[PDB]
């Protein structure tokens, strides 16, 4: 699970289009946009610490709470950039921001380009085919993959510490 | 009444992607994906007239008034399908008609394939590229084109009578 | 056969991108352009029996030595229609009709709108990911899947004879 | 060097699909793949002055031309890395390297990702909608566009001399 070419949606198997990311691999840059319709660049080497995390969409319930949980949990943390990136439009995203107050991470759209497909992370199959599967990846200042998660069962939420703990060393 | 190459946003005038459809060309298929999450073929030759509406997203307000609109407008009519298609992710479809009770026609999302580019409808420059102009297409039963209307400035709605109008012809 | 949603690659497995077709599916329609730039539309109900034979790329031997076949064993059948995609480039495919003399059959390119993705070909990984895999489909006219074969390996050919057969039965 | 939002074929003008890049601008990195099949990045900023090179195809007459001519001024020029890229499949580039001794430029490939969209030379209206128009992007190495060149005839040469000029200045 915590790194795949496959994950499950409700117990079926799901299969990703690659490729894979590894640790140690360079961060590929994906062009996203935020909801004030401006591009951001992700990826890459940064003079800081990238959090990204992929969610299948903001309007579903477990992405919802998962979003809300690293904007607490990332709050006040210095020297990280945090970006939660999925294919709903920037509309549906500035949506959300407006009924929760999001403040302490950047909601991004990838609609445009598609550049996750990058981090392996695309949904190849099934209901979800052409969606984001929910991951989250850590970039050093280098621009390299440091930490990779893929959650194996797509409604279920991350291991939350395992990626503060990460960012911590880095 | 005519298809254009270019459409204003806000006064300023943005391009369109190509082809530019005509009345009497066959009208291409289109996958696009319901609210639950199932695919349906708009276009195409079927045995009920169709209607396609496209709108950038339902997420913003004239778009939300124009689906309203043909939602009451479009009631009791048998031997029609009509399909509001955007680009927005099924999930925010799923909740849109989930907050304004819309029963009487259909929403989709071309988020999969981008089959509307078939149309002729999607932006190709500015904040909104990647996402469909504001137009209506009635298809006949033997698949082509009947009628086409682009909205001349996307901030606009279009003209409902018209289409009412030509439906009942067909 | 049967199509599958993995095949290999040199030996290798590599996953395809769904979602998976099966005989009695309604055939999708994909828009791909031929030699000329024109646009044809493959798949969906014709009054005509229709061969969709998809292949990597006509510029390797294996693609060329395949489409050549296929070229020779439908010369003259009436009542079909068969075409060769790949995501090649019109411009590559018509060096290739104008050097192996392909009259036939039809050639025609999946790069502009890449529907062939709707036929469970699209490869998902490695080396050859956003390339087609090898396989053909037959379309009745009714417009439905009369049949499927997906060479379980991309440097491998297909069955020749198994498709002519089925064509024939068709009619 | 100019950058427009068309370019004509044979004196007809065709649209182009956004952003328009200016100098001054980021170099957008793209994803490109090579004869052999690996990827390579172009774009971005790197320790050598960047010359990438657009063409419709290098399966036509003036396309062939242009990429002898460049592999042939740009020789022996070192801390320069030189790129031709067009959405031909990596197999078409790898049989024109095989006809044509090309030792001085790579060439690869951008139908994977169709990255180039992002320095806006992808067609999108006519016979070509969907393969990159003629241009010459030069990147200096802060990874910053310094010169830009689209050719506003499609089917014509660029200006050579400027472009050997200018990376000399960088």
């Amino acid at each position: 699970g915590h790194m795949a070419r496959t994950v499950n949606l409700k117990g079926n198997p799901v299969t990703l289009v690659g490729p894979e990311l590894k640790v140690g691999d360079r961060a590929p840059e994906a062009v996203v946009v935020t909801k004030d319709l401006q591009e951001k660049i992700v990826g890459g080497a940064k003079d800081v610490v990238q959090v990204i995390i992929t969610v299948p969409s903001l309007d579903t319930p477990v992405c919802e709470t998962e979003t809300k949980k690293f904007n607490e949990i990332m709050a006040g943390m210095e020297g990280v950039d945090v970006t939660v990136v999925s294919m709903d439009l920037p509309f549906a995203q500035k949506r959300f921001c407006e009924s929760f107050n999001i403040q302490n991470v950047t909601v991004a759209s990838d609609f445009r380009y598609r550049d996750m497909e990058k981090y392996g992370v695309l949904i190849g199959e099934g209901a979800l085919k052409g969606i984001l599967a929910r991951a989250v990846f850590i970039i050093d200042k280098e621009g390299k993959v440091a930490y990779v998660q893929l959650v194996p069962e797509i409604t279920e939420e991350p291991n939350y510490d395992e990626v503060v703990n990460k960012v911590k060393e880095l």
